[PDB]
């Protein structure tokens, strides 16, 4: 159970701004897209 994940080129890491930080105009679009995706990719799966 000592598994530790490895960061690589295939792995893309993006910071998710918090609810307070989501009020920013630049971050608002990213927050909305992440929130929509969190439900879409979880319920509808993926086309492939």
């Amino acid at each position: 159970p000592n598994l530790s994940y490895i960061i690589g080129k295939d792995t893309w890491v993006e910071h998710w701004p918090e609810e307070d930080e989501c009020q920013d105009e630049e971050n608002q679009k990213q927050c909305q897209d992440l929130g929509a995706f969190t439900e879409s990719m979880v319920v509808f799966g993926c086309p492939n």
